[PDB]
């Protein structure tokens, strides 16, 4: 529903989750 993803020094933060790759620390639900 509402997901952040810290990749690098760019917090990737917006709804719906796409790419669920093999080590994220997701906060989707």
């Amino acid at each position: 529903s509402k997901y952040e993803y810290t990749v690098x020094s760019y917090t990737f933060r917006g709804p719906g989750c796409p790419t669920v790759k093999p080590x994220i620390s997701l906060r989707c639900e």
